[PDB]
RNA sequence: AUUUGGUCAAUUUGAAUACAGAGAUCAGCAGUUCCCCUGCAUAAGGAUGAACCGUU
């Protein structure tokens, strides 16, 4: 049961360089490596800390 | 009171032969345009489905 669960989009813009090479879902333990691997594509900055 | 409205053409001629003059009728199908339905393609544009975790 889950009615706390929502989605909000955060962005909708357009990008210079698409560095995604593919569609790579993970999981991850912690934020900051999360945060990592944002940033293996050079951008960190899409996630939003609320 | 009379009379014109009355010349067959065609051919053989240097009047004879001709004798009115030479496809019909019934029925398909396709195309042309517009419309409607149906299936497919092409673009575009939606709507939606599908277990479960993914990739350095």
């Amino acid at each position: 049961d889950m009615h706390n669960n929502s989605i909000s989009k955060t962005w909708e813009g357009y990008l210079q360089d698409c560095k995604f090479k593919g569609w790579f879902m993970k999981v991850c333990n912690d934020q900051d490596s999360l945060l990592r691997t944002l940033g293996q594509f050079d951008s960190e900055h899409f996630y939003s800390p609320v």
